[PDB]
Order: structure tokens, then C-alpha cells, then sequence
């Protein structure tokens, strides 16, 4: 009778034993993730492929600047003969 | 008095089965965070506003430029005329 | 015997106690890491190294295009008179 709860108190122990171990590995897993203090959220940032994409528009008129330069300097070469 | 504990030990075994709950839960809430080994902190990446800002005044000087060159290309018409 | 069985409860029911803090505690520290679903990977994001090297790039094409222009200004006002 006595015995028999004895051996349901060793039982309990053993669960809070293992509880106790689950929460400390809980608190290191903690440790390893990034804090919202410390990172960007989605709507904060552009990835490479938006990056990417913006730089491509500005290549782009630059390209076109450079062909409209070409062009002109041709023009005034034919302008000085 | 026996009863009495047996009470106890049943008000035990239903907290530590909840506590387990809690705590599958809790590992699972912590697989949905992100690692501070695989994520950017805010002084390695820019945010959105920084890239616009940045993008902005290159724009502003391509627009300067295009409208050099427009004047440019009047001037030119102007002198073969 | 009986006392015996008491101090032991008396035990669990502390440890218990603190275990429901722990976790309470725990799931504040949870709430302050940032999700994978709002964070973007290192692989899907450019650091401020990376764009900086890429808009030196665009900046060094915008100089060279505003001296030529500055040349064609100057070639234009000597064809003028």
C-alpha cells in the first residue's frame, strides 16, 4: 500500500527529471535563433531577385544614354567636315 | 491519510501530462524560428528604403543626364539648320 | 513512512511549481525570436558589401558618361563661333 505509492513516487520523479532535461535543452535551442530586434523582416528588405530586377532598369538607360552619345558625336564629326 | 496522498498524486500525474503538452507545443513554436546562423543581422543588409533612397538619386542624375542630352540634340539641329 | 512519502510530495509540488514559471517564462523569450516565415535566408538576400560593389559599378558607367557629355558641350560651343 505504502510501497505501491513509493514506487508511483519514483515514477513521478522520473518524469520531472526528464521535464527538467527537456527544458534545458528548450532554453539552449532558444539561444541559436535570431532575435526580431536583431533582423529584417520580408517587408523590410528586397531580395536578390528584386535587387536584380531594379538593376537591369537602371542598366538599361544607361545603355540607352551611351547609344544616344554614340550617335551625337557622329553627328558633330559630320557637322566639322 | 493514504487517500489524502493518493489525491495528491492524482493532481500531480494530471499537471505533469499537461507540462508535456506545453512543452511538445513549445518545441514545435521553436522550429518555426529562424536561426541566427542562416539569417542576416541589420548591419549586413540594407532595408527597402535605404536601396529606394540609393536608387533615387542615381535616377535623378540619369534624368539630369537625358535632359543634357535633349538640350544637346537641339543645339545640333539648330547649327544644321 | 507516511512523513517520509509527505516530504517527497512536498518536493514534486515545488519542482512543479517552478516548471510552470520556467515555461511561462519560456514562451515570452519564444515570442521575441523572429519567425522563417517573416525573415529572409542569407542566399535570398544581398548584404550592403555585395550592393555596394554593384552601384560602384553603375557610378563609375554615370562618370564616364558625364565627362563625354561635358566633351560634346564644350565641342558644340566651338562649333558655334
Amino acid at each position: 500500500g505504502m510501497k505501491q505509492i513509493e514506487m508511483k513516487i519514483e515514477e513521478i520523479l522520473s518524469k520531472i527529471y526528464h521535464i527538467e532535461n527537456e527544458i534545458a535543452r528548450i532554453k539552449k535551442l532558444i539561444n541559436l535563433k535570431a532575435n526580431k530586434a536583431d533582423a529584417y523582416t520580408k517587408d523590410q528588405a528586397y531580395t536578390k531577385t528584386e535587387i536584380n530586377s531594379q538593376m537591369k532598369q537602371i542598366e538599361w538607360k544607361i545603355e540607352e544614354i551611351l547609344s544616344k552619345i554614340y550617335h551625337i558625336e557622329n553627328e558633330i564629326a559630320r557637322i566639322k567636315k
